[PDB]
């Protein structure tokens, strides 16, 4: 049946490098869902990471075990303190964390060991705020994952309230839901695919409420439209910016006055994500 979007044209604003206070940022934060970190990497990922000069990157999807890191990751001498976690299996999820400055402490996982096998969370706590990056579990094909999502998203949720309760948190990544109907090109054709469900927005609507966290380039762009991190492969779907926003950076309340900007990287190539970055003044 024949597609109805053509192209829809998004042209992310200049960075705003000052907070409203005046204050310039201090921290640069790029989170990537790269789709293989050894693919990403041959793609010239690390090329565009450079360029970009973030104080801390966060990968998502590196399918990469612990102990098969491509010494390509050597040469980033900006970026010399990494934590991985990978599956406890090979080849799937698995996120890093990439760090100027070196944290307080790193934590894998979320302390519940049903959800902790998978190489989803790393937590790295500095002396302002903590950062967690996550890989969100997908629905799944036919949506035969969306029970476990809940669980998860649940999971996720409480653990998150924990640490925000002690520290100023910073949350980023691939969350794996587009959560308004902004958030895509297609809501109307996506509302029982894995991204869009009613379950899995209604457990992003949860996490802002429950933690609470505010989605950063939302609050910055409530009303924008087309401004998307994620397109298939498939069906020429980049060229036509038919998307999904599942990549954000969700800050707590405390933050918003830190906030710069929330930038989405959309012409960085190299995945079928597209790079994210968080300014802020800390």
């Amino acid at each position: 049946m024949a597609s109805g979007e053509g192209p829809a044209l998004y042209e992310d604003p200049p960075d705003q490098k000052t907070s409203p206070s005046g204050k310039p940022a201090t921290l640069k934060i790029c989170s990537w869902n790269v789709d293989g970190l050894r693919a990403w990497i041959k793609k010239k990922g690390l090329d565009w990471v450079k360029e970009e000069a973030p104080d801390i990157l966060c990968l998502q999807e590196t399918k990469c075990s612990e102990n098969k890191l491509p010494a390509e990751l050597q040469e980033l001498p900006g970026l010399s303190h990494q934590y991985w976690s990978a599956p406890s299996k090979e080849g799937y999820s698995g996120v890093g964390l990439l760090s100027r400055q070196c944290p307080l402490k790193v934590s894998y996982g979320i302390g519940d060991e049903e959800h902790d096998q998978e190489g989803r969370v790393i937590v790295a706590e500095f002396d302002s705020f903590v950062l967690v990056t996550a890989y969100v579990p997908n629905a799944g094909r036919g949506l035969v994952r969306l029970e476990y999502r809940q669980r998860w998203d649940e999971a996720f949720r409480k653990f998150l309230k924990g640490l925000a309760s002690r520290k100023p948190l910073v949350l980023c990544g691939d969350l794996n839901v587009a959560h308004e109907e902004i958030d895509l090109r297609n809501p109307k054709g996506n509302k029982k695919n894995a991204g869009f469900t009613p379950q899995e927005r209604q457990g992003f609507g949860e996490l802002l409420q429950a933690v609470p966290l505010a989605d950063s380039f939302r609050h910055l762009y409530p009303n924008t439209p087309y401004a998307y991190t994620f397109w298939t492969y498939m069906m020429n779907a980049r060229s036509k910016n038919v998307g999904w926003r599942l990549d954000y950076f969700l800050l707590s309340h405390s933050l918003l006055p830190a906030l710069c900007d929330s930038k989405i990287r959309s012409k960085a190539l190299g995945s079928d994500h597209c790079p994210i970055t968080l300014y802020l003044a800390l």
